[PDB]
């Protein structure tokens, strides 16, 4: 470990590996040190050997595990929450679905910053975003035989001729029934989209898998952004770690600060000297704990913590949203014939499992382990689910515009006239996003239909009102944060969710459906036709996270209540960056990776661009 570093990133994740990659091609002559809390693992891609149709990879890497506080407006149900403990951070644990959002959900990321963003050259919109997003990954056409037997469509347009080794790929499998809703969908009005990464995605979307092309092997940033540019003399890495603050020796305007690392072998604690800056990746959920340590967030919940103010930004950990959702399932009345392969062929038929095992490790990769967590979602406006009813975003433009918006944050939140600022653009501009009938409001992925444990659909709330908090375990600060959620504390979110449910209701009324007996186990009618019964539904059996909890440190103008400009930079503090999940202003309505990495490479272009002054 050497005296001084150019660059440290906090947090060998997927943002932060790839900051490190670009950085170290870059500027040969300066070193990055990644400090990583976990270390190299082998990381299987989800259904891979020896798994069962969705279950738990045996040698998996490790995760953090989270379970929020009771989320009392549903239900108080607690969120389950993961995040990757590994180098590659959570793109190593993914459940693989590489898409992107639309066009619109980025652009919204330049509205709701506004003209306190404008003076900077740095646009977050989607023309300022997708040459990254071309760069970030290698797409890879798969075999014409895959294409006329499973119908993959796409454009290259949306990916260019980027070569990037991280991959995004459609499979040589998918199960038999795969066709099924991909019908129904269309019986509804849906419409097949070609290609959904390049911007315009509202209708039915093929999604990629990040994995290799030939191999189907998982696609993370540890590979891609670390391990497959080694050796790399400039490129230093430092696992079993815990960055625990940055210290500005005199003062935050004095930068870069040095970084506090704490060593998770034998708790010895030092300081890493930096001479470019520190550039944060601890993810959307350790980066506020890694900030709040550093005296840098809500002041008052500083004070409370007994850490001393050296940046009041209340931005800090606030602002948490994430994708949640409730189902809708059938059984069918009738025998569920005509498809083989379904994923019960792996529980019964050993003749079918064996080769899955083997055809996995045949080159190319053949078979079952070829797939991920499936390839398909529809993305459905809410003017296109709902029949152009205002009443939604309607009620979102009344809320604010009485004011009583501010009420549904936290109590140590809407008391911050920033925070309050923040929280009112945020609404305007989604109540625009939710009234744009080409930007998604609901997600439902599918791969199979097959009853009972894939004859569901889920409806995922792409465009949450509510938000909560990542905040440090006061007992134990080093521990993993504690996480508020506070699902559903906004009520339009309820509305969102009983609008989604019923239109889904509608898949089981479609022709395909009706032709295979699908019977509805819930919600039912009798629940789904109550206002207060459907709403008593969404608020107990919704799933509060699937896993992509954002913006903790957004990018929006501190009287706004953002942690970073669009350059990334902390507002005040200098040499001292965030690149990661947490600092999206709103949450995309997409999986969250592939932004990860269009993020990561567009920050280090930033990053790039002004150390050649
Ligand atoms: C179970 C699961 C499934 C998912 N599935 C999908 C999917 O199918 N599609 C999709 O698009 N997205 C998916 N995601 C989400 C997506 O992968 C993430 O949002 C994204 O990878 C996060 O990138 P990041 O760089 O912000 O964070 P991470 O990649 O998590 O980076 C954070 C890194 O910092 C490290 N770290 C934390 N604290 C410290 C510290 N104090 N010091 C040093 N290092 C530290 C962590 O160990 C980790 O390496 C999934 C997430 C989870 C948890
Ligand atoms: C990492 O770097 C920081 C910055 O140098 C170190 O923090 C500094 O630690 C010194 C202790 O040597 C602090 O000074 C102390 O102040 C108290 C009262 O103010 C006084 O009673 C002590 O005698 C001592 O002078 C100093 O405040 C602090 N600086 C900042 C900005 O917080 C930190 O210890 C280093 N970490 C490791 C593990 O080396
Ligand atoms: C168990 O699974 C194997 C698949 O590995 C089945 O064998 C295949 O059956 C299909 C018929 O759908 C044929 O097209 C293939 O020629 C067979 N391939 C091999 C390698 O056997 C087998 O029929 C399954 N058993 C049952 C009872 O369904
Ligand atoms: C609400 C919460 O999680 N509080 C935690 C506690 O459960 C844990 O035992 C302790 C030790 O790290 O730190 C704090
Ligand atoms: C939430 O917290 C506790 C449950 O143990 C109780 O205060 C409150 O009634 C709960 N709310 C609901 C709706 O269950
Ligand atoms: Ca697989």
């Amino acid at each position: 470990l050497r005296d001084d570093y150019d660059f440290v990133i906090v947090g060998g994740g997927t943002s932060g590996l790839t900051v490190a990659d670009r950085l170290t091609e870059a500027f040969p002559a300066k070193n990055v040190l990644v400090i990583e809390y976990g270390d190299v693992h082998y990381a299987p891609g989800t259904f891979d050997p020896p798994t069962d149709w969705i279950t738990p990879q045996p040698d998996a890497p490790p995760s953090w595990s989270f379970n929020s506080l009771p989320n009392p407006d549903m239900a108080n149900t607690t969120a389950f929450v993961l995040a990757g403990q590994v180098v590659g951070g959570s793109s190593a644990v993914n459940g693989m679905f590489f898409d992107r959002a639309s066009r619109h959900d980025y652009d919204a990321w330049t509205a709701v910053g506004g003209s306190g963003f404008e003076q900077s050259s740095h646009k977050w919109d989607w023309e300022g975003l997708f040459p990254f997003f071309q760069k970030s990954v290698t797409f890879t056409e798969p075999p014409a035989d895959i294409v006329q037997k499973y119908h993959y469509t796409w454009d290259l347009s949306a990916y260019g001729n980027g070569s990037t080794p991280i991959y995004s790929s459609y499979p040589v499998f998918q199960w038999a029934d795969q066709p099924l809703l991909n019908q129904a969908w269309q019986e509804m009005g849906i419409n097949p989209v070609t290609e959904c990464a390049g911007g315009d995605k509202e209708g039915v979307c093929w999604v990629p898998a990040s994995q290799h092309p030939v191999t189907a092997r998982r696609s993370h940033a540890g590979l891609g952004h670390y391990a497959d540019v080694l050796p790399r003399a400039n490129y230093d890495l430092l696992v079993q770690h815990q960055v625990v603050r940055v210290v500005f020796p005199n003062g935050p305007s004095h930068g870069p600060p040095l970084v506090e690392a704490r060593s998770l072998a034998d708790n010895h604690l030092f300081n890493v000297t930096v001479k470019g800056e520190v550039i944060i990746s601890a993810g959307a959920l350790h980066t506020p704990t890694v900030l709040q340590r550093s005296g840098i967030g809500p002041a008052s919940f500083l004070d409370d913590a007994g850490i001393p103010v050296t940046l009041d930004l209340p931005g800090v950990g606030a602002n948490l949203q994430d994708h949640c959702g409730p189902p809708v399932t059938w059984n069918y009345t009738e025998p569920y014939t005509g498809f083989f392969p379904l994923p019960s062929e792996m529980v019964n038929n050993a003749t079918f499992k064996a080769e899955a095992i083997t055809g996995f490790d045949e080159v190319p990769a053949r078979g079952p382990y070829t797939l991920a967590g499936g390839n398909n979602a529809i993305f459905v406006s809410l003017p296109h689910l709902t029949a152009d009813y205002g009443a939604i975003t309607a009620k979102i433009r009344a809320m604010v515009a009485d004011g009583t918006a501010a009420s549904y944050l936290a109590a140590d939140v809407r008391t911050i006239p920033g925070m309050v600022a923040g929280y009112e653009a945020q609404l305007l501009v989604l109540a625009d996003l939710l009234d744009n009938p080409e930007a998604p409001s609901l997600e439902t992925p599918w791969a199979t239909s097959e009853a009972p444990q894939t004859s569901s659909v889920l409806a995922f709330l792409l465009h949450p009102l509510s938000r909560g908090s990542v905040r440090l375990n006061l007992s134990d600060p080093l521990a993993q944060p504690v996480l508020d959620y506070r699902s559903g504390s906004n009520p339009v979110d309820i509305d969102l969710h009983l609008a989604h449910v019923r239109f889904l209701r509608g898949l089981l009324d479609t022709p395909t459906m009706q032709a295979r007996g699908a019977l509805e186990t819930a919600p039912g009618s009798a629940v789904a036709d109550s206002d207060e019964a459907l709403g008593e539904y969404v608020r107990s059996h919704s799933t509060l996270s699937f896993m992509h909890p954002c913006c903790t440190a957004a990018m929006l103008p501190e009287d706004r209540g953002g942690v970073v400009g669009p350059d990334l930079k902390v507002h005040g503090a200098e040499g001292l960056r965030v690149v990661d999940m947490s600092v999206m202003p709103l949450l995309p309505g997409a999986h969250l990776s592939a932004t990860a990495y269009a993020v990561g490479e567009k920050a280090a272009d930033i990053i790039i661009q002004e150390w050649m002054d």
